[PDB]
């Protein structure tokens, strides 16, 4: 890792100083859900560029900022633009900004994401709250705690099987129920691969078997390092598109299709996020 | 990644100016099926110690060369001896070869390699076309793509899920027919592990269990920078041995025998690569 | 990897010469089960500190050390704290002891962990033979034999499906026969995971389905490394707890139950790994 305690510190003490908004909530955008950045009353923006320690956001669009403001009563934090492990990162690059979210107050992280469908029930335009999740690059070394414990962040061996708010996740399928909506509100397991490339057919098949409902490359790692924090954890996946699980089909996963999808679910997602925000307590 | 654009650049443009050849398709000769080489014909050596940029051949034996000519027809270039990630060799060396053909002018790229069975159905000696792979690496982090990507190769998120073209694997089922040979052409899915120690019973029932048909150390990488890069993508694997998958059994995985079942098994490959070379378009 | 074959020599001589003692039997206590080195008499202690080349303990309590002496007849080396990878560790620095001992004249590892109950017949308690282990880091290129092979310590792929001794573990079955317990000894298939986190539902789940009894954070790479050496390898793990594989339950795995129970069986496992040295041949 090559951030000390310290620079986790300066991150946040200049951000304190530099801002009088004081969030309790960090909301993290995933892809094509960055509009959820418009609702936020008194927003104060930060070009990631600009703030002491963080990762300087390579190439993706050169977009990349930290929206402080209100959504519907809450302060809240927003990152418009997240950093994912394909584009070089190391994972204590990924989860820096978690732990200064931790250091400025806030107790709560929501991350959102597109994803692959790999459960057949799901439809694109869905949206499935994350129960769980399968860690597949934790599994060989890939964990953003790797590397010596600061008992100032938390434990040696955290838990994660508790990693999703069951309170949350509750008091969500209630928001969609008053919400009143056509399709139900999809729910479960998450799996995370690094990508950048799209799974193959028998890889798609083998994400199935391990139980995993849709597939993503980000989230996991800022979970786990929010947990270890001791924030509290609630997310959700928009199904962008169903996962190629045959040879016959002569369609292919794309980004295109993914932006898309983001695209007309837009404000279906932000009402949800917005409304949500009333539900976690204080 | 260690290299910028313009060293594959200068790479190939080196090449260019060293070989009035101009190949079309490349052939990367996996264990014990180097001898493809001999059968090309107006052959120009190169070692790769003497081609700028290139992995040093540590000593895997210091036998690294890319030999260009003329295999039935085309205007192929072969890599004999292929970089490992076992042997420490970042993916991005690893797969440097394949964007310096694309750069030279290469559509087409056929891998081979040798792989144990984890199929019960395939035999010793058996050929098995790969139609699809999983690629277990890639899953925790290690693709060849990692790091910031280069428009001028390819897209950000490219699709693996029709990697294998799937008209040469038909004209490849033809050309076998023709060759009228005992054993049936096998074909399946090949699963990539980084090694280089062999697995063991319990690996080996996961291995089979997720689907897959061979095991290996190799190809993967290289069929997915080729991908990106626009290229054909055909290969097959050699079943050389056939995984441990009981306790019982005294017998053991060892690089004798898997040179040994690729000696035998060697003109047998060079015809059948060399005949199905005038299967490919241009 | 950072080190050359001398760096290996020169700590085994540096030891050879600061210690009488020459080891036939190289034991690496696990989590909870460091009292093993009381039981060892002519007891000469090396603080790993102090040892050239070994990895300087960073800051688990900076309690790391070699003890040499006899265990029940045998001349015993053992290492009381081991390395693990999620600590920051390569796995070449992890597995340094265990080239040192060959050099030493080890010719035996006997190696034991504390780990979760996958298999549901498994009881807090219980001791679990290991018959077999799956490598999920090295799948992905985190395997300690990764770079250059030194012929000097064995073959470049060597094999993994006879790693666990087969006659050590029938001697073992006998030895808990002799000593006669409640609970019968199990005997399973232990999966290496990297953590340091603890394993979600989703995962407990997808570990179970891979066929694994056992679940911890090591040994696996320092089994490798023996079996590469030419070792006899024995292990087992003290099962610490049952890892949460339903929703429903509201407990959570902690490093508080893992030392309390590793506490309560401690005598038990000096018993009978004290037991089992004179079952080892010479
Ligand atoms: O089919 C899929 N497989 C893996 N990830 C995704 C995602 C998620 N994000 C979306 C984005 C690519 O369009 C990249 O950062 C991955 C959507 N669909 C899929
Ligand atoms: O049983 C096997 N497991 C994993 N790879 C291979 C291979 C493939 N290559 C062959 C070569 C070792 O003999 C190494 O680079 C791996 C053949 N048989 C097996
Ligand atoms: O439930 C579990 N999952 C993964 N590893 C362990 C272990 C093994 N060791 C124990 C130790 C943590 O308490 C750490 O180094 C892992 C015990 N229980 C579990």
């Amino acid at each position: 890792n090559g951030y000390t305690y310290e620079d986790y510190k300066n991150t946040a003490e200049w951000l304190l100083s530099h801002t009088k908004h004081r969030p309790q909530v960090a909301i993290i955008c995933g892809s094509g859900l960055g509009g959820l950045t418009d609702k936020l009353t008194q927003a104060q923006i930060f070009d990631y560029s600009e703030i002491p320690n963080f990762p300087r956001s390579t190439v993706p669009g050169h977009a990349g900022r930290l929206v402080f403001g209100f959504l519907n009563g809450r302060a809240c934090v927003m990152m418009q633009g997240r950093f994912h492990m394909y584009e070089g990162y190391p994972l204590w690059k990924v989860t820096f900004p978690v732990r200064v979210f931790h250091l400025l107050g806030v107790d709560t992280l929501v991350v959102t994401n597109a994803a692959g469908g790999l459960n057949p029930k799901f439809e694109v335009g869905d949206i499935m709250l994350i129960r769980d999740h399968i860690n597949l690059p934790g599994f060989s070394g890939q964990n953003p705690l790797r590397g010596p414990n600061d008992e100032r962040f938390g434990d040696r061996f955290p838990a994660m099987s508790d990693a999703y708010d069951r309170t949350m996740r509750q008091r969500a399928l209630s928001t969609w129920k008053q919400m009143g909506e056509q399709r139900e509100l999809q729910e479960g397991t998450y799996v995370m691969v690094a990508g950048p490339s799209f799974e193959t057919v028998a890889e798609c098949r083998v994400l199935q078997k391990l139980g995993a409902d849709a597939v993503g490359m980000s989230t996991v790692p800022e979970v786990i390092v929010a947990r270890h924090c001791g924030l509290r954890v609630f997310g959700f996946s928009l199904i962008t598109n169903k996962v190629i699980m045959d040879y016959e089909s002569l369609e292919k996963a794309n980004d295109e299709e993914v932006l898309a999808a983001g695209k007309q679910a837009a404000q279906k997602l932000e009402q949800f996020v917005s409304i949500l925000m009333a539900s976690i307590p204080l």
